[PDB]
Formats: structure tokens, C-alpha cells, sequence
């Protein structure tokens, strides 16, 4: 007999009542194949969380373009937008593709992400990479900062928790990328600095976690996805996304962490 998904769902529903919005969750245990799924196929805005997949797409390109990662991109002030703490620091010099990738992943640097999008042929180039690995859900249409608008009903710049988790599994654990590139993505995710109050807050400190966060700043819309390696066990991949119906609904990192905890604990 299969899981009683209504019982697995109940505490997510309770969480979203106090939150005042919708929570989307997908978690997969790569050892047992067990899953937890709650609104897992609903669309939620990506916000900054596209930057993880961006770095993977850049790593894919590097497989066919030797020394791409160590190539400096030297930019003018038009590259710059707010929430770009690393790229602003190197305006007078430039940054390598690898430095930009690390910055986008680990500091959620906006301008760095736009610079790397340009390398891939824009938002459509990243979406095309995601289609190449069998993600039919992911769509990035716009650039920083417009992609954060998170307007209710807009499908642009969204994915689902399930598609996010599936794609993350393929890229970090599966062989979608070559081994050095796969390990480079995992290392960038593991060094994220912005996720300490989200999925990481739900995971014992001694277990390795790599993650990427998103915070649109409107419509209670924020997220995190991660790979989690419990010591001596098969890794877990999971995604937690929120949204809410009013522009001024607050996002909550506490809700994200609680949803992560519920998801991780529900896995068979
Ligand atoms: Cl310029």
C-alpha cells in the first residue's frame, strides 16, 4: 500500500494558514526513492534561485569552451544593479566567469547573473539549457531586476518545486554534467552564504548542505532549494517555494525552514 498523502500534506496546510499564502514542496530521497510532495507542480516565481541553474549552464558551456571559467569579463557601469555586492567591488578590474558564477550562487549577486546570462544568450539561453536536460517546466524570460516582479498569475520567470528538485538532482548527483563540472557546482552550492535561515536551519549542522535562495521582495515570494548529505546515507534533494496573494504579504524564512523540516522528516 502507498503513502497516505493527505496525512503527509496536513502540516504543510496548517503552516500555510498562519503564513497567509501558498507553500510548494518537493523532496526526494535518492537512496530509497521516497518523496514528499505538496503543491509540487504549482508554479512559483524563481526570484534569485535561477542563479544556481545559471551556474550549471555556465559549467555546461565550459565543457565545450576550454578556459571559459578563467576568462575575465570586464564590464562598465551598465552591468550594475542593486544587490550586486561582489560585482560592484570589482567594477574597476573585472571578474572571471568562475568568480561571477561563485558570486551569483553564493552572494546572489544580480549583475553577475546578468553578465553570465549574456554569455548564454540571455534568459532564453538558460531556459534552453534546462530543456536540454529534460526540464519542461522551468522558464526564465526576463533579467535582473524585472524577473522578480512575482505578479500573481504571471507564469514568466517561474518553475515548480518538483521540476526544480528534479533538475537539481540531475545536475548535482546525476551525470548530466561531466564530473569536474558537477563537483564545481556542488562546491559552489555548498559555499552559499545566504541560506542559513532556510533549509540549512532544518538540517543538523554536521551534515553537508548546498543551496540556493530566492527572495522576490513582494507577494510573500521567497524560496530555497538544496542537496543535503546525511552522514553515511544517500543524499536528499528538495525545494521549498512560497508565494502570497497581496503585494505587501511578508515572506518568511521561518516558514521555509519549517516546511523543509516537515519535508525531510516525512521521507520514508
Ligand atoms: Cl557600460
Amino acid at each position: 500500500a502507498t503513502a497516505l498523502t493527505n496525512l503527509v500534506a496536513e502540516p504543510f496546510a496548517k503552516l500555510e494558514q498562519d503564513f497567509g499564502g501558498s507553500i510548494g514542496v518537493y523532496a526526494m530521497d535518492t537512496g530509497s526513492g521516497a518523496t514528499v510532495s505538496y503543491r509540487a507542480e504549482e508554479r512559483f516565481p524563481l526570484c534569485s534561485s535561477f542563479k544556481g541553474f545559471l551556474a550549471a549552464a555556465v559549467l555546461a558551456r565550459s565543457q565545450q569552451q576550454a578556459g571559459l571559467l578563467d576568462t575575465p569579463i570586464r564590464y562598465g557601469k551598465n552591468a550594475l544593479v542593486p544587490w550586486s555586492p561582489i560585482s560592484e567591488k570589482y567594477l574597476t578590474t573585472g571578474m572571471t566567469v568562475a568568480e561571477l558564477s561563485a558570486a551569483a550562487v553564493q552572494y546572489s549577486d544580480n549583475a553577475a547573473a546578468n553578465l553570465l546570462l549574456k554569455e548564454l544568450g540571455g534568459p532564453a539561453g538558460l531556459t534552453a539549457f534546462m530543456r536540454s536536460i529534460g526540464d519542461t517546466t522551468f522558464r526564465l524570460d526576463r533579467w535582473e531586476l524585472e524577473l522578480n516582479s512575482a505578479i500573481p498569475g504571471d507564469a514568466r520567470d517561474t518553475s515548480s518545486p518538483r521540476a526544480v528538485t528534479e533538475s537539481l538532482q540531475k545536475l548535482t548527483l546525476g551525470s548530466a554534467l561531466a564530473a569536474p563540472q558537477r563537483q564545481q557546482f556542488v562546491d559552489w552550492l555548498k559555499g552559499n552564504t545566504t541560506g542559513n535561515h532556510r533549509i540549512r536551519a532544518a538540517v543538523p549542522a554536521d551534515w553537508a548542505v548546498g543551496d540556493k535562495t530566492g527572495t522576490c521582495g513582494v507577494y510573500g515570494t521567497a524560496n530555497d532549494y538544496a542537496v543535503v548529505w546525511p552522514t553515511g546515507r544517500a543524499p536528499i534533494v528538495l525545494a521549498v517555494y512560497t508565494r502570497a496573494p497581496n503585494k505587501d504579504d511578508k515572506h518568511s524564512e521561518a516558514v521555509i525552514a519549517a516546511a523543509a523540516r516537515l519535508a525531510l522528516e516525512g521521507l520514508g
